[PDB]
């Protein structure tokens, strides 16, 4: 089927789907729109919002339904019902956390003190219960890697920009990290993607 | 199975799964705890958020990915992976919205300022997103009920009591709700269960 994914440039809510795709070795049509073009491209969106992503002429909305989508029937899925609840169940408490952040805050002052608080008194309590969860176990869910692996490493590389010493306490966590990076279809898209902040 | 549901007492996060079981006719242990127990049972959860549902001892987290735990292979899911996506992106889309408000925020000054802001701004552009991806169609998503629907009938009765004249303008979204609310098993459920506010 032909796939369009349109999102901004960068990596954001719209990376998790670009992974998907290089891990599946599926072609699409990365489609990254500039701010002069929102007005335009809005107006197309079910419910204002990127990414979206189009197959065969029709619309699919929510980077996490999508994603959801594109991975049925994979090995990226989950092995059983009850993991793949656990799959959703990760990236959903992993969203929750990125959703906290005042990503569109005009005033960069309070933006920034925003950022600043959540990534010292909340984070830590979170990448605790995360590197807790995940125990001497060499995934996230089952003995193969998900996209809830695939999540992590994403969101952990934003939060990273925010605060390198995020994972000083957790090298486990940032084994899993590593892990992801290495697979060689993911390593790939990593290293040609464009470069972005976010 | 062995179901067992743990949360506050109010509809909140967890009524999507309790409108599951009572469509689905399916007898579960509906535990609500109260505040001051709240503290002790946290300090035993992976997470620390609830709801949280026990099935035949395993322990699943994260409101929706239970709720989509419960619906797989039932006739509550979409009829094709793709309606399937749809439904994931419906619930998501209200549950981002329904997540913007400050329900645990202490300041009644800054609470009462989102909340409004919320109401009045927000919430009718997403009535008219949704009135429009609706149209004239008996259900959100394909021929027959989904927990889309149900999610909508859960998440505009808490707004309606905020805003009451919220769905003035769209009387098909109006509709929606008492189309859902008819369905004998939820009927029977909403007469039965606990009046709370929230
Ligand atoms: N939870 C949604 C997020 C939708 C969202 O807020 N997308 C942002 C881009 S990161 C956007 O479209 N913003 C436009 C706006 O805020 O009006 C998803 O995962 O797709
Ligand atoms: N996004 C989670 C909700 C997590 C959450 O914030 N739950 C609230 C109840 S509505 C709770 O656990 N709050 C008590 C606390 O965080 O200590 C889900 O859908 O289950
Ligand atoms: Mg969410």
């Amino acid at each position: 089927p032909n796939y369009k994914l349109t999102y901004f440039n960068m990596r954001g809510r719209a990376e998790i789907i670009r992974y998907i795709f290089a891990y599946l070795d599926i072609q699409y049509e990365d489609h990254r729109i500039e701010q002069a073009d929102w007005p335009e491209i809005k107006s197309t969106l079910p419910f204002g919002k990127i990414p979206i992503l189009e197959v065969d002429g029709l619309t699919l909305h929510q980077s996490l339904a999508i994603a959801r989508y594109l991975t049925k029937n994979t090995d990226l899925a989950g092995n059983t019902e009850m993991e793949q609840c656990h799959v959703d169940a990760i990236v959903d408490t992993l969203d929750d956390f990125m959703s906290c952040f005042p990503w569109a805050e005009k005033k960069q002052d309070v933006k920034e003190q925003m950022f600043n608080e959540l990534l010292t008194y909340n984070a830590p309590h979170l990448m605790q219960d995360l590197d807790t969860y995940l125990g001497g176990r060499e995934w996230l869910i089952g003995m193969s890697v998900t996209w809830a692996d695939f999540y992590w490493e994403i969101c952990s590389t934003t939060l990273l920009v925010f605060k390198p010493d995020l994972l000083d306490n957790h090298p486990r966590l940032v084994t899993l990290r590593k892990k992801v990076q290495a697979i060689p279809a993911v390593a790939n898209w990593i290293k040609r993607r464009p470069q972005t902040k976010l």
